[PDB]
RNA sequence: AAAA
């Protein structure tokens, strides 16, 4: 189920031309027949704007007719059948126009001076919230139940094109676009374009920023993929040295790092941190010389047809500098409680904050592992979990609380002899909330002041 | 640090106007100074695709002195000066055109049949990806170090149009867009558009869905605010009756339930499903009614400047009616194991099903508290603790390893002098994420069934 | 609305 979403354009001014996408030549005026043939989708759908046609009954049926008006000019008849086909609904436009009446079944053609050629009628000024056209054209889209989605742009005012670019990115369509400007020419050969990976690149640098801002390991897109299938064929020495850096990124690392973080390992996590501050440092002096010749396109189209290459999708990665910080293991976690705070991850940010004075306290006593066996451990443990029992009473129930969640000895839930389980206490979002986001810090400095004299 | 930036495009066609902007007016006949007059940025960014010179001495400088020979044309005197010190950077384009080929600075004028033109050789065809393209606006924006990102849209190509919004929208750009299309002549008058809004509700829609789809409460946008504010001066009571309903979408309680879910407080987050599935099945309907009156746009013209409404943030909170099942408390509970499963949020699932099973028990005993005090409860936790152990010995660790975490007893690191730490046992990454995903189901079904039995 |  292919379905091709066209945006209609003024038919009055369209010279023939022949489109050029995986070979496949096939010429005409517009993009909408060059595509439908290309993809062979279910069903066609056109989609004209208020301000381009106007009549008494229907406006939809002259768009019908001007389409065929101009395919009579060279007798084009692979265009009456294609019209049978595609259902043609209206969408509507903000700024002032110049319109094309219609008198009733066929474009109006007025006779003045240059002779007879259609006419105009300018007092369409409407003012229009770009939201509006954007929710009518949502409307049309998500009224279609396609499988596929595939959007021929090209055609369009710039605001309607940028409009239905945002629609379509909603609904995974394949975007393609025939760049051609004035006195295109007959047999013109026309390349036409896919934007998709442009609009599928852009939304990855989101979410690489929204992984590494939220410390998430599912939201950041793994481009390793682009990056194994890269080494081009004409490659000058410069280049090719600064790319095969590029190549080798370790992103796989930074992955880790933030997967460590959110399945909350620490020790491996705070670890890692100076590995990633080398893989970091060496991605920002690559992407500076990748900035450099971007910088200077007109040396470098070799990159003419890269579009295993985007320098967002390595920009955003950058961000990861934030989530890196130097000194001790046990400093580095400090750190690392703050980004838990900051992304309001409270489960992991307590748990650390329990758990890191014990670490600070066998440091100063000389060091132990975190095991029952010894005894710097055991007796240290004591310190910290007695202090915090009697002083922070919350620090204690809002940890072991998050660390159990539903169905606890903490939450106490009743269960019901029915199975309607009903909770035994409360504890809000706007708990938590509160207490790890403003005092959860200032308790920790509090505690960790205290066992700096121990 | 405010600065614009602007998709050049033909001067040579560009006729005058008088640019609106809520109040401000503005005389100028090329878009880009009507909007720098107005928000007066610290700088201006430009310079068109290639597609419009191939003059011998600077590319640059050429459009600098065509743009004021489109300048000399009308009646005025002072887009020379305060733009002549606007930042002209080079960026490719795609397909055929007709460039403008310029001689040493000032363009190439011949004639041929008319008295006078700019001879037409211009012979424009190149080859390129749009991910090329992209990378050179990229690197042009990232290069210029602006506190506020300002983007005009109103000129360009179609395809450098969807890039140039593309590269912005990561540097939360304004966009603006001035809609003419056509003859607009002497004191036309022309109401700009923002288009900022459009995209800022495209991502929000992306965020919203994430959210639903990795069970993460952080990535909701709540709207509650612009539907708070939602308050149009007049509107037909029908459109009335859908909207009063719309406006008062208890948004939060999906918010909530996300929350609870990402923290593991399951009890409530099960208890709340049937209350969400009331509040989609309401909003499943109006959502239906705001469907067919975007549909038909045309009859409620009321909604023609708002730019409050949005159906794109509401239909993709329906995403949530997946989330949601049927049964009692218990059963909810059993499909929200698959939830946590599905997301990979592996610390939550394990702590789930392992405590799921005391409950189980508990419902087959005729209910209790889960607190110790209770004897049903304490019995019959020992029940799943021993059969757990002598069996899922997996289960028990994995559980207490994501419960934990890395500073534990369940990870025994060792810490030394000089805020040093070395793990005790490698973290096993995929051996979680392969059980969890793979066993923890099979195995959970297991127990289950063998309480069943009792 | 094939660089309004």
């Amino acid at each position: 189920m292919k379905c091709l979403f066209y945006i209609a354009g003024d038919v009055s001014n369209y010279s023939i031309v022949n489109y050029e996408l995986n070979g496949q030549t096939q010429n005409t005026f517009f993009a909408a027949h060059a595509l439908y043939n290309l993809f062979k989708p279910d069903k066609v759908i056109a989609l004209i704007p208020d301000s381009l046609v106007k009549d008494n009954v229907s406006d939809e049926e002259c768009y019908k007719n001007l389409v065929i008006n101009r395919a009579k000019e060279l007798n084009f008849a692979g265009m009456e059948e294609f019209m049978n086909k595609v259902e043609i609904r209206k969408i509507p436009n903000v700024g002032i126009a110049s319109a094309i009446q219609c008198e009733n079944g066929a474009p109006k053609k007025e006779k003045n001076k240059e002779g007879r050629e259609v006419l105009k009628r300018l007092p369409y000024n409407e003012k229009r919230s770009p939201i509006f056209i954007f929710n009518a054209i949502y409307a049309i889209f998500k009224d279609e139940a396609c499988d596929e989605y595939l959007v021929d742009l090209t055609h369009g005012t710039n605001v309607l094109v940028s409009i239905g670019m945002n629609v379509g990115a909603l609904f995974n369509a394949k975007f393609y676009s025939a760049p051609v400007m004035g006195m295109p020419g007959k047999d013109s050969i026309v390349n036409i374009v896919e934007l998709t990976d442009v609009v599928q690149a852009t939304n990855d640098s989101l979410m690489i920023r929204s992984s590494i801002e939220n410390l998430d390991e599912r939201y950041f897109k793994d481009y390793s993929a682009k990056l194994s299938r890269l080494n081009p064929t004409i490659f000058e020495e410069e280049e090719k040295k600064v790319l095969t850096r590029v190549k080798g990124t370790d992103v796989n690392v930074v992955i880790n790092f933030l997967w460590n973080i959110r399945n909350g390992f620490t020790v491996n996590a705070v670890k890692s941190m100076n590995e990633l501050k080398n893989i970091i440092n060496q991605l920002e002096e690559d992407l500076e010389k990748l900035k450099s010749f971007y910088k200077n396109w007109e040396e470098h189209k070799n990159f003419q047809g890269e579009t295993l290459l985007v320098l967002s999708d390595l920009d955003s990665t950058l961000k990861v500098k934030d989530l890196l910080i130097e000194g001790n293991d046990l400093e580095k976690l400090n750190y690392l409680l703050d980004l838990y705070i900051k992304a309001s991850i409270y489960d992991k940010a307590l748990s650390l904050a329990r758990e890191l004075p014990v670490a600070i306290c066998l440091n100063k006593v000389g060091g132990g592992m975190f095991d029952d066996k010894n005894e710097k451990y055991k007796h240290c443990n004591e310190i910290v979990t007695s202090y915090l029992r009697l002083r922070y009473s919350g620090l204690m129930e809002f940890r072991n609380t998050l660390m159990h969640g539903g169905l606890s000895t903490d939450m106490k839930p009743n269960v019901d002899k029915d199975g309607n389980i009903t909770p035994g206490k409360i504890v809000t979002k706007n708990k938590i909330e509160d207490f790890v986001k403003r005092e959860l810090r200032n308790y920790f400095d509090k505690i960790v002041n205290f066992l700096s004299s121990a």
